[PDB]
């Protein structure tokens, strides 16, 4: 299909916070925000991409718009 570039997708409790997270692969930062959007699990947390590096791309508080980083 289309290319696709490694992102790893976190659930965390607070922005500034650390944990392990999940890889998935998706075409464009925007389909990655779709699918971490599609994949949380727990209530109110903060969904968090960043490269297979540990850089920050975005992240999304509970009821907020995505904040890129």
């Amino acid at each position: 299909g289309s290319m696709k570039a490694a992102y790893i997708i976190k659930e965390v409790q607070n922005i500034n916070s650390e944990r392990e997270g999940t890889q998935i692969e998706a075409t464009s930062l925007s389909q990655a925000k779709r699918i971490a959007s599609k994949e949380q699990c727990f209530h109110g947390t903060v969904m968090r991409i960043e490269t297979v590096n540990g850089l920050w791309l975005a992240y999304k508080e509970d009821g907020k718009r995505w904040v890129d980083c």
